[PDB]
C-alpha cells in the first residue's frame, strides 16, 4: 500500500493566503475573517533590523503604510495591531474563503504541512516536522516569510506555524500564529543559536510501526526492555527521551498491529546499536522522524478532509 | 534553503473529487463540467474481476445504477460511457469549481502530485514519479481508487494520472484521463508483472545539482567521464540510459551551479562504486530520484501558482 510524505490537502489555507507590503519589504500573510497576520519584521527597513524597538516602530505607521493585496483586489487596512512578533491588520473586508480554522501551539517532534507561498501566491505544499530544538528543515526562499504550516481535524485548520526566518545554517525558524517564537530566537538580525538538534523518537517508533503494517518484519526482535532502560540508549545515539506520554499516543498503533510498545523499542535499540546492514525500511536506509503516530494512522487508515 | 518533496497546492483538484458507488464498490471520480470520470472496474463484482467483458457488463448498467456524491449533494448521473479504461457519468450538475485544466499523457521519469483520496473526500496529497516500468510508488488504500495525479502550470490543472489497482507487489498502476493505463497492464483480476524497476538517472542527476546549489559538495570529484562510458557503469547498476535529451534537460543547472553535465556524472559513477560512506545527500544515504530538472529549478527558484 506504501508510504510517503504526505501534506494535507492545501485548499483551505489557499484561499487565505494574501500579499502584505511595507516600506522596502514584500511578504506573505493570512488573511482570517477581517484580519490579516503577517510577521511583524515586515515594519523594519535593513537599518532597523539590526535592533528594532517594534513598539515605536509601530507608534510611526499608519494604516496607509500597510498594502496588502489579495489576488487582483487591494484590502484596505483600517488598524493595526502587534501581538508578540506578529502583525495584525484589521481590513475593510472579511475573508468569503475563511475556513473553521483555530490557533495551536504545537511541540517539538509534532508534523504539520507548510503551503509554500510567494507575494500571497502558493508555490507548493510538503510536510515538516518541528524539530526539538524548535527549528524547522522547511524549503523555504527569500520571500517565503508569512507562509503558514497547518494540520486539519474534519474541516478544522489548526495553524501552528507562520515562517519569520532563515538562520544561517539554512534551517528555519518562526512563530505559532499568536506571534510567540518556537525555540530560542527573536525577530532581531543579530547572530543567534540552535540548539543541537536530537532525533525524534517517538516518530522513529511510529514508523517502525507503519513498517510493520507495510509488511517489513526484519527487525522485530525476540528482545524486549523497560522504558528507562530504552532511554538511556536512545540518549546515547542523540534521540529525545520516550515519555509515557509517547507511549501512550503510540497505543492505537500497538493495538493495531499487536506490537506492545516496549516491544518496538527493543527492536529500535538493536538498530541504533547495530544498524542496518544495508538493509531498509520503507525504502530508506535511514532511521526517519518526521512522521508521528498520528501522520501514520491517518494515512495507514484512510482518514479524510471535509 | 533547504529541498523536500513539494507537492502542488492541492485546492483547484479538492473541488473535483467526488464519491462514485456502483454495486457494492466505492471509489472516487473527477468531477469536470458535467462530466464525472473514473475507473470502469468500479462495474464488476468479485467476480467479474476475474475476467471481465466491459462492454457487455456496461450493456447492462444503466445510470441509476450510479450514485454519485458530491459533499453532501447527490449528482443524478443521466447519462454512462466508456472511455478506454475510464468510466464517464454525465451528471445533471457541471462542477461550478471546475478549473482549467488539460488531460496530458507523460513519460516515465516526469512527475506529479497525487491527492489521494477516499470516498469522494481528500486525505492527503504528495509527490510522485511515474517510473520506468510504469508504474507508480503511491501511498494508496482500497477505496483510493479514482484518486488523479496532476501538475499545475499557471492557472491550468494538468491532470496525468488516475488510480485504478496496486499490484501484488504493493506498487500502483492506473491511466491517464482519456482511460490508456501506463505500462502493460490491464483492469482485470489476473497475474500481470511489472517490468524490472530501474533509477531515473537525469532525475539523480537533478537531485546532486539540488544538493550543490544547497550547499553539499563533497561527492564532487576529480574526474570526468564520456556519455558512453557513465552509462555502461549506470546500467550495471540499474539505471536508465542518459541520453543527449537528457543531459540538454539539465543544462540549465549545469549553468545555475557551473558544473557540467558530464562532470555531475562522473560524481555519480564514483557514487554507484563505491557509495556513500556513511554520508547523506540532502539528508539522504540513498540517491533520490523523484525529482525532474524542472521540479529543482521550480523549488530552488520559487515558483508560484495562480
Ligand atoms: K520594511
Ligand atoms: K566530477
Amino acid at each position: 500500500s506504501g508510504f510517503r510524505k504526505m501534506a494535507f490537502p492545501s485548499g483551505k489555507v489557499e484561499g487565505c493566503m494574501v500579499q502584505v507590503t511595507c516600506g522596502t519589504t514584500t511578504l506573505n500573510g493570512l488573511w482570517l475573517d477581517d484580519v490579516v497576520y503577517c510577521p511583524r519584521h515586515v515594519i523594519c527597513t535593513s537599518e532597523d533590523m539590526l535592533n528594532p524597538n517594534y513598539e515605536d516602530l509601530l507608534i510611526r505607521k499608519s494604516n496607509h503604510n500597510f498594502l496588502v493585496q489579495a489576488g487582483n483586489v487591494q484590502l484596505r487596512v483600517i488598524g493595526h495591531s502587534m501581538q508578540n512578533c506578529v502583525l495584525k491588520l484589521k481590513v475593510d473586508t472579511a475573508n468569503p474563503k475563511t475556513p473553521k480554522y483555530k490557533f495551536v501551539r504545537i511541540q517539538p517532534g509534532q508534523t504539520f504541512s507548510v503551503l509554500a507561498c510567494y507575494n500571497g501566491s502558493p508555490s507548493g505544499v510538503y510536510q515538516c516536522a518541528m524539530r526539538p530544538n524548535f527549528t524547522i528543515k522547511g524549503s523555504f526562499l527569500n520571500g517565503s516569510c508569512g507562509s503558514v504550516g497547518f494540520n486539519i481535524d474534519y474541516d478544522c485548520v489548526s495553524f501552528c506555524y507562520m515562517h519569520h526566518m532563515e538562520l544561517p545554517t539554512g534551517v528555519h525558524a518562526g512563530t505559532d500564529l499568536e506571534g510567540n517564537f518556537y525555540g530560542p530566537f527573536v525577530d532581531r538580525q543579530t547572530a543567534q543559536a540552535a540548539g543541537t538538534d536530537t532525533t525524534i523518537t517517538v516518530n522513529v517508533l511510529a514508523w517502525l510501526y507503519a513498517a510493520v503494517i507495510n509488511g517489513d518484519r526484519w527487525f522485530l526482535n525476540r528482545f524486549t526492555t523497560t522504558l528507562n532502560d530504552f532511554n538511556l540508549v536512545a540518549m546515547k545515539y542523540n534521540y529525545e527521551p520516550l515519555t509515557q506520554d509517547h507511549v501512550d499516543i503510540l497505543g492505537p498503533l500497538s493495538a493495531q498491529t499487536g506490537i506492545a510498545v516496549l516491544d518496538m523499542c527493543a527492536s529500535l535499540k538493536e538498530l541504533l546499536q547495530n544498524g542496518m546492514n544495508g538493509r531498509t525500511i520503507l525504502g530508506s536506509a535511514l532511521l526517519e522522524d518526521e512522521f508521528t503516530p498520528f501522520d501514520v494512522v491517518r494515512q495507514c487508515s484512510g482518514v479524510t478532509f471535509q
